[PDB]
């Protein structure tokens, strides 16, 4: 007997077999179910995945929210969910997602080991398998994920080619605040200085893609003169890649990505770029 | 959907079409089943298709890929028998309605890129010396699951290994397939069947029956504990001649890190040749606990 879902209501499962079975009779009622998911704390980042989750025709919505450990405001996070119109909140324990400890686990391919994989060489593999746990839970039509982790997105979409998986994987364009930082959780941690140098991460990077017309080199220099004009913003890469983060080819669409650190705070963005 | 003609064999080599085709059996209803297989069929394999034609409602595909993530380098995958026509011979005579046959390019487009990494249990037993060669078989049967979204996947339990490491990527993945082991179909004198067994010359075919022979005397000899089962094992394999034990163990039946109880496997790997054969049997330790 299948459990209790009520329409238009949020509804909270911790069980992934009772959001497994929600999930299969909603589907057989003709809903699309899209999953977004979350480590919870929510913020306007998180709302625009969700609304454009929402604006697929017959879609029921899905919200994961788990910390996963291989890689928090409760009733805080539920109420904007429940705010957004959200029907199905996930919210799982450790124990419910690993109830046999690690065991089998998704390697990544080689790009797991650049850019973030550089200070975290196994953070990838712990949101893959994350993931395509939550992917095999849920079985969405679609599932949405931010740009704003660009490389994590990449790596996504590479689970889903590399494994056959049957979902529609959707990148949705990065919240920023009105300087252009982009949104995060760690924001707040920033005092009112560094605050004021982390605008130079979004600067650098519209600057550079502006610069673009006048090709590569002019627009990785207007970046770096950029960051360089920041007190206390210690930059661990600025990287031109192609749209899939291989090299970037003479000419086309490609990605450029940057981190650094203020004080003990870990910044990132990206941005599209067009050569020429 | 390509072409799908009931009561007839069906040929498919793109992912795409056995899964378009697949998926549309679902929605009327059909409940499939997969067997996944390196072909070279031999009865063994038959009992699986059996078992999987006796569910309700179902429709079978067998898949016949020989994949090669879980060889290791030196000559082991372009020795893999070959019989593609017997093999589709075979699947038409028990009216199996689909054959998946992905080419290695449909498969492996972007080489080895995302893969399958299994738990410690892949690093023992037939995994010591090919330390590769589970991560190789699940990431094969994982995309195979994600293609043809089975109900249910058969696998038989000569490969128990195998078929212990399926079920930890199946609980560990939360994929929605149940995984059923069906027993080992065996030669009149006891030997497991295996395609390997083509590679026996007259006299080790003859010394080859050491195998189920030292495993079924243990089985009756656990009566008096887990040393006299194995002693007895042992002394049956040390009376074969030309027969070289890689291991002879036992263990719980899920393999794994709890000690032996009263339930048991016993697993044996031995070489004749050049030719490695394995086995293994249920055990019941004194009582039968
Ligand atoms: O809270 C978030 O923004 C992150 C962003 O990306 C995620 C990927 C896998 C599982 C949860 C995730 O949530
Ligand atoms: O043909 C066989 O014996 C094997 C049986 O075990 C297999 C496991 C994964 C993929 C194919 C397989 O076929």
């Amino acid at each position: 007997a299948i459990p209790a879902f009520h329409p238009g209501e949020l509804n909270v499962y911790s069980a992934p077999g009772d959001v497994a079975d929600v999930s299969r009779a909603l589907r057989l009622t003709g809903r699309r179910v899209m999953l977004v998911p979350t480590m919870g704390a929510l913020h306007e980042g998180h709302l625009a995945l969700v609304r454009a989750a929402k604006r697929v025709p017959g879609s029921v919505v899905v919200v994961s929210i788990f910390v996963n450990p291989m890689q928090r405001t409760p009733d805080d996070d539920l109420a904007q969910l429940r705010a957004e119109g959200v029907e199905i909140a996930f919210t799982p324990t450790t124990a419910a997602m690993y109830p046999d400890g690690l065991r089998t686990t998704v390697q990544p391919g080689p790009l797991a080991a650049e850019l973030e994989g550089g200070p975290r060489p196994t953070h990838f593999a712990g949101v893959l398998t994350v993931v395509l746990k939550l992917l095999q839970i849920v079985r969405p039509d679609r599932v949405f994920f931010g740009e704003k982790d660009y490389q994590q997105l990449v790596l996504i979409r590479q689970l889903v080619a590399d494994f056959n998986l049957d979902v529609a994987v959707v990148g949705v364009p990065t919240v920023r605040e009105a300087d252009g930082l982009a949104m995060s959780s760690r924001n707040r941690y920033l005092d009112p200085a560094q605050r004021a140098a982390a605008v130079a991460l979004s600067a650098a990077l519209t600057a550079a893609a502006h610069a673009a017309t006048a090709g590569a080199q002019a627009a990785l220099d207007a970046a770096r003169a950029v960051l360089d004009a920041a007190p206390g913003v210690a930059v661990d890469y600025l990287e031109l890649r192609d749209i899939g983060l291989g090299p970037m080819p003479l000419n086309g669409s490609g990605r450029l990505l940057v981190a650094a650190r203020l004080g003990t705070t870990r910044l990132l963005d990206n941005i599209a770029i067009e050569i020429g």
